[PDB]
């Protein structure tokens, strides 16, 4: 058995991995550890960025009948929301949409796909080569090898496939250590939305609810298995009451622990999601930043399967992740430092609140938590340059149509505006690998593309190139060639 | 022996009150513990806010001499400058002016004013009654008692006069301890400016050149009552770098910590607190002499107003409730510092985000104005948006052409500053010509100025807007301001 990729692990990373990778043509194998999907969700929601990719891939309105808006962001729990409406979007919020879901939206779809899916398959060894990856499996039906081109890690974060290759995951030991338990209480919660603060012990306690009457209860300490007793013992010890705590629907850890791979490829391996980067769960920023990650790699690496990449393409994966997982694990680091109730972070956290009243240092973390402002370092001068293209609504014969509408089949889009036409035939070469969307305006005037007559869109969203009536053409097949390979 | 007001302590806070009095008339008394002024440099410079206040009483120009300007400022060594530039005053930035410099300015100012300073005279003891304070001295030709109305504690940290009165300090216990030494080192200094990072004894040496061949040597430890010797500042070096790098002409020695306390009170009856002797924080940012001198600015006209009997009784309480937010700001924005220079690569995260968050405009627009107190604003009960915030030195035309605004605040009276041809102000105002100057301009010589929808101003004796007028408005609120600050008319 050949397969062009082999992923392991079926994590919302993998699935969508999964799924890009069958857009760009990719014969895929999904390999999953656990015979029967989870029945727990770690991910409670996503943010605004993930929205915007799903409705670019038509997955959308799936996610959203699962209706609740979050419409301010936490930030280690200061009391000043992140503010999600200062952004150019349809979706100035983040949804409430439980990991479970999210996981069964995902598997859908890439099954819809073609995409091969094996539950109670683990990936035991690798052998790598110039030619290709040969994967060691065990699965129901008892040990196998399955070749393909390249292999990737979507294993979570104590990955195997990190591991076997030898990749180093640096970073820093916790400092903090919770319990957590989605329970019920017969007793009533404090009021604090719930829980307890403890400056004496250096420990808090806190609750949330997750649907009517079933909470998220969180024990966190500062500087095996958990078990009702233990949450009860921590609930108890910190609380000073059990709350008479039933029927727990999970129960789990959590530490401060941030690591990140010291690289995401090695060969014909690579990594994505928690595989490559583990952060104390603030903010709710990792099933964002490795459905991302997936996105990111997806159509670079379908390329260059298909043979029609630049060399240098499936590079910038890294190139461009690393950084973006930086930051995550920068304010996360930021955050653990924060929540630590020790006095002597008092004027810190009051700075903090002070600097989150700035609009303009509310509106900057709030870009980074949703993913809205991520910048990728892109050729030229023009501010939307690696900026992700707003959904714009656009003016056409038979009406308006909203632009995430033409990135369904994950191919690039030169969007152009306007009577000008010499861009159709110079972009004509690389019809196969890119749609020319052209429509007659943007239906709003306000709109960050307004000054331009061309865009050129990569399949993440993300833009490439741009022309203004007074640059014309210069640099297009430039970004064509190193983002969609040679022409015809 | 009588006096208005006794003053403990010829430091920067002391001697810009003793000014501030006399310029209210005040007989001042200023009691310095030491026989002659201290050769060494504590504080470095003064911020944007200190050089519009000196301007204001036509000292600026003595500053300004020692040229070096600092266009940007320091905020936890974190490399992204606290930009002044963004600021509508006439110094945007800081000036590199060392402490003793500071005040030997200061003295001149308050001895040609008529201040009397007495340096060997010791405050030992202080009591109060309805009528006045009392104040043991010892001085060297032996002790005696003085008589005042008021005394003000202008000892630093560990005020005397702050525990004589029983007031509370509170705050928090250092988790730092260092030691400062302005010396020469026969050696060359590691690059650090110049320094040495110590992750597993979780302490660092850092240097920076005071004048050319001169730095400013600190070893911190994190997570020491007795003065520091030469040999001290010698172990710690040793301990953390290895060497003392051929340390000899020193100049200074000491300790230094994250210690942060503000005093529960500023007044106890007739004995007020300012300057160091009401709060003290880690020295980052360089904001103490400045929050100092600011106390005095604020106390200095208020209480030479009581003494005078001119002012309303409410208005001595407003000293306080001014100035203790102001400090807290200070306490607040340090213990933040405190934590960014901790070596530990726990905060690793906090620094990166922190310099990150210093790249955003308008993120380092708040803390520059923090941190130059530019950006100071008092809660005034009144509605419009410059009440309680500073008059910029405008450039004003009048008959006589173009005078700067600040040239009209030598005197420390009020000012009432129109900007028209209305006249129905002058007459209402007249009953406090004695404590309030009319400024008739035509207007501002530059359009960009906050001042530009207004048609009039009453500012206070310290640069602070108390009352503002728009063509639609008109005179509604003067005499009320005027009673509010200034007191009942004549
Ligand atoms: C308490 C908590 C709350 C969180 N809240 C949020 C939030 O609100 N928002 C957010 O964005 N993120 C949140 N996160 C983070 C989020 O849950 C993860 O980042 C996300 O699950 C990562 O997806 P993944 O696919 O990379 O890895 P995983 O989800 O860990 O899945 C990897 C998969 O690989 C499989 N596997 C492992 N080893 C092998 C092997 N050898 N062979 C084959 N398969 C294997 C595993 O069975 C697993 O299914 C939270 C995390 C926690 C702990
Ligand atoms: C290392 C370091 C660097 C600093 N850098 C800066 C900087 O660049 N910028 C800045 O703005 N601030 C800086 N500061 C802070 C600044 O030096 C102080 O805040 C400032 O000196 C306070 O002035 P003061 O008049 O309140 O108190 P002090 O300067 O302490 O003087 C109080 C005076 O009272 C006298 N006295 C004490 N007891 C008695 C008594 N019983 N009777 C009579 N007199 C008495 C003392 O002799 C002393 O002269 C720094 C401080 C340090 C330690």
């Amino acid at each position: 058995m050949r397969y062009d990729v082999v992923i392991a692990g079926a994590g919302p990373t993998g699935l969508m991995l999964a799924c890009e990778l069958r857009l760009a043509g990719a014969r895929t194998l999904v390999l999953e550890r656990l015979a029967e999907p989870v029945d727990f969700s770690k991910a409670l929601g996503v943010h605004a960025r993930t929205v915007e990719l799903l409705d670019m891939r038509g997955l959308g309105e799936g996610f959203q009948a699962e209706a609740p808006k979050l419409r301010g962001g936490n930030f280690a729990s200061l009391g000043v929301p992140l503010d999600f409406s200062s952004f150019d979007t349809r979706h100035p919020y983040a949804l409430f949409v439980p990991q479970v879901r999210t996981e069964e939206l995902l598997t859908g779809r890439a099954l819809e796909l073609g995409a091969e899916l094996r539950r109670g398959h683990a990936v035991t060894a690798l052998e790598q080569d110039a030619d290709g990856v040969t994967v060691s499996v065990t699965g129901p039906e008892g040990p196998y090898e399955v070749e393909c081109a390249y292999l990737v890690g979507c294993d979570g974060g104590g990955s195997t496939v990190r591991k076997l290759l030898g990749i180093d995951f640096p970073g820093q030991d916790p400092h903090m250590f919770a319990v957590i338990a989605d329970a019920r209480f017969r007793e009533e919660l404090p009021h604090g939305p719930y829980g307890v603060m403890r400056h004496d012990l250096r420990a808090w306690f806190a609750a949330f609810p997750l649907e009517p009457d079933v909470y998220r209860a969180t024990v966190a300490f500062f500087d095996a298995p958990v078990t009702e007793e233990d949450v009860r013992a921590a609930l108890t010890e910190v609380a000073g009451s059990d709350f008479g705590m039933h029927d727990v629907r999970w129960l789990s850890r959590l530490t401060d622990t941030s690591r990140q791979a010291e690289r995401y490829r090695d060969g014909r391996v690579l990594l994505a999601g928690d595989a490559c980067h583990i952060h104390l769960p603030a903010g709710g920023q990792g099933l964002n930043l490795g459905f991302q990650d997936a996105v990111n790699l997806g159509w670079k690496l379908g390329a260059t399967i298909a043979g029609t990449a630049p060399p240098e393409l499936l590079d910038t994966y890294e190139a461009e992740r690393r950084p973006i997982a930086a930051g995550v694990l920068r304010n996360t680091r930021a955050q653990a430092v924060l929540i630590d109730p020790d006095p002597r972070y008092e004027g810190l956290r009051e700075l903090m609140i002070e600097l989150l009243h700035v609009p303009e240092t509310n509106r900057y973390l709030a870009g980074l938590i949703s993913a809205l402002d991520v910048r990728y370092p892109m050729a030229g001068e023009h501010p939307l340059l690696g900026r992700r293209v707003p959904d714009l609504p656009l003016v056409t014969e038979d009406g308006t149509r909203q632009l995430s509408t033409y990135f369904h089949a994950a191919r690039g889009v030169l969007l152009t505006l306007g009577c000008d036409q010499p861009l159709a035939d110079e972009a004509a070469a690389w019809k196969d690998r890119v749609d020319l969307v052209a429509a007659e305006g943007v239906a709003d005037p306000g709109s960050a593309v307004d000054g331009l007559t061309a865009l050129l869109v990569r399949p993440d969203g993300y833009i490439c190139w741009t022309a203004a009536p007074e640059t014309g053409t210069d640099g297009l097949t430039d970004a064509l060639r190193t983002w969609f390979g040679p022409p015809a």
